[PDB]
């Protein structure tokens, strides 16, 4: 049973809400409900997995306060392959967080994000420090 665009949007919105309102629940839910034990998160050339998740999810909790507005701009489903684009804004600056996801057993098994050239050092530091 795969999910519709609307069902995916509802899940994404709830996790965003948790990130802002109860970040400790965000982290517990992300690791217990949302992400598969074997999850692989491929951010550019850098792979994050369960070994990284405690510190990776903490980093998301802190990064979230950087933005004034967060909105889902695109959800596209194709069987168990999902694409989500989220727009993040702060004072006229706009970032686009775009991810491709594979779902197994109702959980995320793979996440893939591309990274532009000026963000590689950020991701490398995260990989060496989660």
């Amino acid at each position: 049973s795969h999910m519709s665009r609307e069902e995916i949007r509802k899940v994404v919105e709830e996790y965003i809400r948790l990130l802002y309102t109860d970040p400790d629940q965000f982290k517990k839910a992300a690791r217990d409900k949302l992400l598969s034990p074997d999850v692989r998160i491929e951010i550019g050339n850098y792979t994050f997995d369960s070994r990284n998740l405690d510190r990776f999810l903490d980093a998301m909790q802190e990064w979230a306060s950087r933005y004034d507005r967060v909105e889902i701009r695109k959800v596209q489903v194709d069987g168990n392959h999902v694409r989500v684009e989220i727009e993040l804004e702060s004072n006229g600056k706009k970032w686009t967080f775009e991810i491709e996801v594979e779902v197994r057993n109702g959980k995320i098994k793979r996440i893939r994000q591309q990274v532009d050239p000026e963000y590689k050092k950020v991701v490398q530091n995260l990989w060496n420090n989660t």
